Order: C-alpha cells, then sequence, then structure tokens
C-alpha cells in the first residue's frame, strides 16, 4: 500500500497550522466559489484516484502560491509561505512515489475540473493585480482544499 497515507494526516496538520500562522484574520470578502461535489465524489473513488488527485491538488496549490514576487501586497510572513510550500512539495513528492505504481491517466473528469477550479483561481490574482484581498480569497479556499485533502488520505489509507 501507499505508506505515505499513514503520515498524510500529521504532515497535513502541520500544513494547516502554518497557513494559518503566516498571516492575520481574512479582509472582508474571501468567500470564493469552491468544487465540495467535486469532493464528495472524490471522496467515493478508488485508492489509485483518491491518490492521483491528491497529488494534482497539491502540485496546483503550490503552483498557485509558489510565485513569490507577487506576494507584494500581503502582510504575511514569507519565511513561514515558504515554510508551507516546502511542506507541501513534501506532501507531492512522496505521494507521486505512490502514484508511480499506477498506470497512467490523464482523462479523467476529476483531472479537468480542478485544472479548471485553479485557472478561476488564477485569472481572480491576475485581475485583482495580486491584491491583499485577492490572495486572502485564495488562502481561504486553500485551507479549505488542504482541510477536504486530509479527509480524503484518511479514507484511501483505511481501505
Amino acid at each position: 500500500a501507499c505508506e505515505w497515507l499513514g503520515r498524510y494526516r500529521m504532515i497535513s496538520n502541520e500544513s494547516l497550522s502554518l497557513l494559518k500562522e503566516m498571516g492575520g484574520k481574512y479582509p472582508e470578502g474571501t468567500k470564493v466559489s469552491f468544487p465540495g461535489r467535486l469532493y464528495n465524489m472524490i471522496d467515493n473513488a478508488k485508492v489509485e484516484d483518491q491518490v492521483k488527485f491528491l497529488v494534482l491538488t497539491l502540485d496546483h496549490i503550490i503552483r498557485l502560491m509558489d510565485a513569490r514576487e507577487h506576494m507584494n501586497s500581503v502582510q504575511w510572513n514569507l519565511q513561514t509561505v515558504e515554510h508551507f510550500l516546502t511542506v507541501l512539495n513534501r506532501q507531492s513528492s512522496d505521494l507521486k512515489e505512490c502514484v508511480a505504481r499506477y498506470q497512467p491517466s490523464h482523462k479523467e473528469s476529476y483531472e479537468k475540473k480542478i485544472n479548471r477550479h485553479f485557472k478561476i483561481l488564477k485569472k481572480n490574482l491576475k485581475k485583482k493585480e495580486y491584491s491583499a484581498q485577492a490572495w486572502e480569497q485564495i488562502r481561504r479556499a486553500v485551507k479549505h482544499h488542504l482541510q477536504r485533502m486530509d479527509i480524503i488520505a484518511s479514507i484511501a489509507n483505511r481501505r
């Protein structure tokens, strides 16, 4: 089995504590559209698809948040942003070892759905010229992603 699914929750708890610690309470108007129905579907998916979904989603969060030259407007402590991303990169690398044992797939509707969501988050971030509000919207969405990802990992680990 994928040995890292047992370790995923402790490292997830660390990632969420870093996301909280790096900055303060949200500015006004941080609620944005979130793919709850997609996560309910993945909760019910095969382990293989759960783990592939976790890797796709981790890499998307990393690629959305690792352009630090676009973070001049945030009050976040960038040392803690860098620590956060280092932890997610560890999660992704470790789960990719599990994905390597699967037959590769690129036509799953979950991959298209999560790509579209992350394209929307990036578009709205650029439209708001990387404002503190725009980044806090992404911070709130990412917190929710990571909470639902920990539940997926737990469901995969207990099969």
